[PDB]
């Protein structure tokens, strides 16, 4: 019923930018964000993601984790005022890439009951886009019926810590395939407690 | 009720004059939210329009709207939106312009007419709502049935479609405007019809 995100009206002011408001599924709360990255600071963890990578599937599933510098402070703190849960509960910024005919079959972010990470359990991501994509690449929750369309400087907000279990599993959520061109992605993942 | 009019995959619609973006989709009843609509210059134009056309108690400004008369302006736009909408500009009623002022809403409704009506013979099938301002706080545009809302965001709109042959999901198309708190809102609207129009 109340959520983590905590946030009335069309922005959010953060320390060091202004992100608007798009549009809002309202439970399970998924929230499409603007104005998250600026157009070099997407280009920069695109840069970093392709030297810190420098056959496993990294890539498109764990994520290129990046080394905490400046860059990465400033967008944590950032992103930490949007989700109203402190950086010290994120995994950290990781950096996926999918090319043509790539693609992520719907899943949950969180960890499954029997798991290892699900005594800290992660609580809500923020997905933002760091690239426009040719076509293909939207984030979709197939129980819900809603897509997210990839648009660099945007982002997609979601969160999974309900009391009622089956609002968590409506978050269900994949990445169609690009069909053309290719897909960018940075996420920050946030645990109930602190991580690390 | 399976297919819908709007016919546009991925994630850019170009027109003649424009590249659209496709946001987001709910996908049934479909409804997108769409960004680059319209410049800041053709929306700061569409206000001056109404306010000049404007010019002692009647609520055309939130019910009916300024209907913007004929110009290279409006026809420009049409024919933009006709491209976004896969219906031709001339089943549109023409640009018309609405403007909320603090604590003012609309009751959640639909943009068809009722069974009852002299319209329903010719309906409306489809919507696109315009945001031309930021809004300071307040002015979503929601949709109770399904528990989304879009914001206003200047140049963006929502485009949705209500022609199903299910009566059920054209019915999930009811919405309305929840009210400004700080600032005003303008929006203009093309409403489509399901032959052609005047």
């Amino acid at each position: 019923e109340q959520t983590i995100f905590d946030h009335k009206g069309n922005v959010i002011k953060t320390e060091d930018r202004e992100i608007q408001i798009i549009s809002k599924f309202e439970e399970p709360l998924i929230v499409v964000l603007g104005n998250v990255l600026s157009d070099e600071e997407c280009d920069e963890l695109i840069e970093l993601s392709k030297s810190k990578l420098a056959v496993n599937d990294i890539r498109t599933s764990s994520g290129a984790f990046l080394d905490d510098n400046e860059l990465t402070a400033k967008i944590e703190k950032r992103i930490s005022s949007i989700m109203n849960v402190p950086a010290s509960h994120g995994e950290g910024l990781h950096i996926l890439n999918y090319e043509v005919d790539q693609q992520y079959k719907a899943h949950y972010d969180y960890f499954a009951e029997h798991s290892r990470s699900a005594a800290n359990n992660r609580i809500s991501t923020l997905v933002m886009y760091l690239n426009d994509v040719e076509e293909g690449g939207e984030t979709f929750f197939p129980k819900l019926n809603l897509s997210v369309h990839p648009r660099k400087g945007m982002a997609v907000y979601f969160e999974y810590f309900y009391q009622d279990q089956s609002l968590n599993e409506l978050t269900l959520h994949g990445g169609a395939p690009v069909t053309k061109g290719e897909k960018w992605i940075a996420t920050q993942w946030v645990r109930r407690g602190t991580y690390k």
